[PDB]
DNA sequence: TTTATTATTTTATATTATATAA
DNA sequence: TTATATAATATAAAATAATAAA
DNA sequence: TTTATTATTTTATATTATATAA
DNA sequence: TTATATAATATAAAATAATAAA
């Protein structure tokens, strides 16, 4: 259940740029009217089933075109997505354990090549548990500066 | 997920007058700081219970004082709802079968005094199925004039 | 909750590169 | 990480909500 | 989805006449 | 109809969401 700030982001992200239409769908729009002219008898659900197999069928010249147009459209979206996401309110600084895990995950993975990252996180948890206090405090004190700057920057 | 004209009503309904609080809560808000000072150790939930026990054993002359106040506030709330509900857009006109059910409900219930509203409606639903077509048209024609008038007074 | 009619909403479909859920 | 939702759309047909009274 | 810490959120509780759900 | 939710409050305390990276 999202909290007040995640609702805001979620609501803010929702008004962000939307993913571009599928490459097929661009081809569908062009031959949608023709296709209705091809057949008024069949259901709209039937419409898309027959139309679907047209797309597989198209010669590469026309097909690829659409695909390429989708590539170009997606690229325009992804630029907007990066600039949109950078501008929106920042999440809170990660906690002491997270920063620690982030520093040692690389060595812990090399010492456990078989383990998935979920098991790495379990491992790093017990590593954090066994950490000396003084070492933990370094992460805890470091977090204090983190939210301190975060609170002074964003009061 | 509901019809649009209806959806405007629902958003309007939420702005409507809210029902007043109980008589216990009037008494609680009046004596809340007193209980905590009498019971500084007790948790928030613990003090609510202390207040309830005080409420159960409260002098009845003062206890009725809140009851009567609560009665004053609920009347105000009631008058607000009437005036508020009369001002909001109207509900859709009832279906043909519904008006039939209402007209014939009295008679059907006398035939079956051992039946709940739910059961009686199944009986009345069987009666509508066998109802004459000329009779069924009467309600159906009546309903059409109602929604058509409804749409005129409450256009989308 | 029940009922029947009707006004209104959801679904059914195609495609996939990735954003997102987890 | 892997598994799943999403982006676009037309539109018949299928699903359901509205409605009253107890 | 996993981890620990930390921030945020819900709950624990009294009452009870009616309104609302079903 | 019957069965459950509701209106109000405090605010400690218990619960849970945020938080990265894969």
């Amino acid at each position: 259940k999202a909290s007040k700030r995640t609702q805001l982001r979620n609501e803010l992200i929702k008004q962000g740029p939307k993913r571009p239409t599928s490459a097929y769908f661009l081809y569908l729009q062009d031959h949608r009217s023709q296709f209705v002219k091809e057949n008024p008898t069949l259901r709209p659900a039937e419409i898309s089933k027959i139309a679907g197999e047209k797309w597989q069928n198209l010669e590469a010249d026309i097909k690829e075109k659409y695909i390429s147009e989708r590539k170009k459209l997606y690229s325009e979206y992804q630029k907007a997505k990066k600039e949109f996401d950078e501008k929106l309110p920042p999440k809170k600084p990660a906690g002491p354990f997270i920063k620690y895990a982030n520093e040692v995950r690389s060595q812990v993975f090399a010492q456990h090549p078989d383990k998935s990252q979920l098991d790495l996180m379990k491992i790093i948890g017990d590593k954090w548990q066994s950490l000396d206090q003084s070492i933990k405090d370094k992460y805890i004190q470091e977090y204090k500066k983190a939210i301190q700057e975060y609170n002074a920057r964003y009061p």
